[PDB]
RNA sequence: AAAA
């Protein structure tokens, strides 16, 4: 009987190549790559080691493309051929689609960033009936997130204390920020203070944080901060990343939420920390979280991490408590990053619906 | 008959612009989506009297076929070329087929080397023009209004570079800490460390006096004097100048800019770029450091290259000191060319190795 | 997956 053979073009993005094999479940895969995309091709082959093989070809030279594409076609019996032209250069797509459409049992297809499979031959479409696995996608893009947290790694009192930390901080942001930075830099000390009287004290007996914030008018806000993992929450604004992960966890489009991930190199040296990663099923949402932006080139770091770990199909969200300055906003538009400021969108107890609305307007768009 | 060009507008404005410049058509149809409308408007601004914009869904076959067939039918007697370089594979598939139903239609594609590929005839030719840096930046939405040239420096700024490098080599950390103290409080005249190293400005003789101690009881004392030595010793400006200088002599460089700043709409800085090289058919961006301290500087650099120059640029990260394995992996992640001067022949003999590495990469198409 |  006729075999099902998929010829698929490997560009920079491994995701649509992998997704097209997963959808059609082919009997045999021909991965067409260049010298620049050969590692991507090898990572894809490693997910289907028994059926896939690799053909290397120059990405733009027409003389070679036509000659080697005819050679490939000459080597293939009359089977059911499907060509995924999603990846690879326009040059490959132009000639693969034409040469293989000379056979009556050939379908040319394309899978978009929403996991809609478009059959270009029959002018039909259908939807992929599978969800992305985050660990598979990172591996396909060369990496593994071996370190991270779930919202369920945190107790419920870690979640309920979040509005209180936020309120205390708003009594005087600069003093809160300075104390938090001193705590995060020497978290093994027990007492941190400013000259104006602000302080943060750790009480190991009561498993408790006693904090005092001074404002510019000389008033004090003196409160306690007690939760199962409060020592972790106050390190580097982990509580803020937790808050975003918790609320996205309840979002109708989220299938899985991971928090405080670290991507390492082949020698276990850290390459990037990621605040929050949401599995949307047909794409990944990355999230960077800050109290406020100080170094606006953090926006550049963030966008590059997103492209490196998840590829060009991902969405990128940058959340802050504080209003974002115009230079940071323009950089967000430059990089196609969704900016979100909590205090300007309802505050800590009433931002959820605005955030969901902004994401849902973008979730189905195809990234240029 | 008119020469109409229909061109697909993806995220990259350069192939669209370059395709129009090459053929010089009487009429341009910029086919874009709602996601690439800004790109289309910026290309139209360069051809405002001949180009119009048509908005299309990027992937919906039924809409694309209907609206592409209507567009085609709306120009019965015209010679039409179609640039399928930009835009989705969906557009490329149906635009190429629907329009090649006419004998006065050529489908073409321009690659990142500015080679024009005529897909209909299976022929190629090379663009007869060179990149302009300011048009390209404008197309991608920015302006480099601030930058220097190598010629803005003096001859004795160029000859003192190896002396500086060699002084640093005597003890890199001690040199580094004096340089940091200087770069922060430039106006002070004496900087010193507990171990005896010092940097001193002599206002009468208009020179620096520097003394670097090592870890074996010895010291290197020298004079540093050039036209702009005070600027050169700030934030390793001398290193950027050195790379800018050598790239100025490279046969593939058409034009070299250093210390550029891209700013937002209120003149606040978005990125500083150490060195920008016009190669005629693409741009090379350069980042210079004595040594990498925060390896996520590689991420920042790469995104700036994409934002300002596009996906067809080359990116070079040069250091003095060895680039460690974690930094090298990140450069691989980001398709950045790493280059360590010390490991490639030192400050006087690295040119050949550096030109060799760039020349292998220069003709490759970036994925 | 929208000069790959
Ligand atoms: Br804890
Ligand atoms: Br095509």
């Amino acid at each position: 009987h006729m075999s099902h053979v998929q010829i698929t073009l490997v560009g920079g993005q491994a995701a649509p190549v992998y997704n097209g094999i997963t959808y059609y479940n082919p009997d045999k895969v021909i991965l067409v790559c260049s010298k620049q995309t050969q590692n991507e091709a090898m990572r894809i082959k490693a997910e289907f080691p028994d059926i896939a093989e690799i053909k290397v070809m120059d990405p733009v030279n027409i003389a070679e493309i036509v000659s080697e594409t005819r050679a490939l076609a000459d080597s293939m019996p009359d089977d059911e051929i499907y060509v995924n032209i999603s990846g690879g250069t326009k040059s490959w797509a132009f000639y693969f689609s034409r040469i293989f459409s000379e056979r009556s049992n050939t379908k040319i297809f394309y899978i978009d960033q929403n996991n809609t499979i478009w059959n270009f031959t029959d002018q039909t479409h259908s939807q992929a009936n599978f969800d992305l696995n985050l660990d598979v996608q990172f591996r396909l893009y060369g990496n593994s997130l071996k370190e991270y947290k779930l919202v369920s790694d945190f107790a419920d009192d870690d979640l309920t204390i979040i509005p209180k930390i936020y309120k205390i901080r708003s009594f005087d942001k600069r003093n809160f920020g300075k104390l938090m930075n001193l705590y995060s830099e020497n978290s093994e000390n027990v007492f941190f203070d400013l000259d104006n009287g602000s302080y943060l004290r750790w009480d190991n007996e009561q498993q408790l944080f006693e904090i005092n914030i001074r404002n510019r008018d000389g008033q004090s806000k003196h409160e306690i901060l007690k939760s199962t993992h409060i020592r972790r929450l106050l390190r580097n604004y982990t509580w803020l990343e937790l808050e975003i992960a918790r609320v996205l966890s309840g979002w109708k489009f989220a299938k899985e939420v991971r928090l405080n991930g670290i991507f390492r190199d082949k020698h276990e040296n850290a390459k990037n920390e990621i605040d929050c990663i949401v599995n949307l099923g047909n794409k990944i949402l990355f999230v960077e979280c800050k109290s406020h932006i100080t170094n606006i080139t953090d926006i550049d770091k963030f966008k590059n991490a997103v492209k490196v770990y998840g590829g060009s199909g991902c969405k990128a969200l940058f959340t802050t408590i504080d209003p974002i300055r115009n230079d940071a906003l323009e950089k967000c538009r430059d990089s196609n990053i969704i900016p979100f400021c909590i205090e300007k969108n309802g505050g800590i107890n009433n931002y959820k619906s605005n955030l969901f609305e902004i994401l849902e307007k973008e979730i189905l768009n195809i990234n240029p």
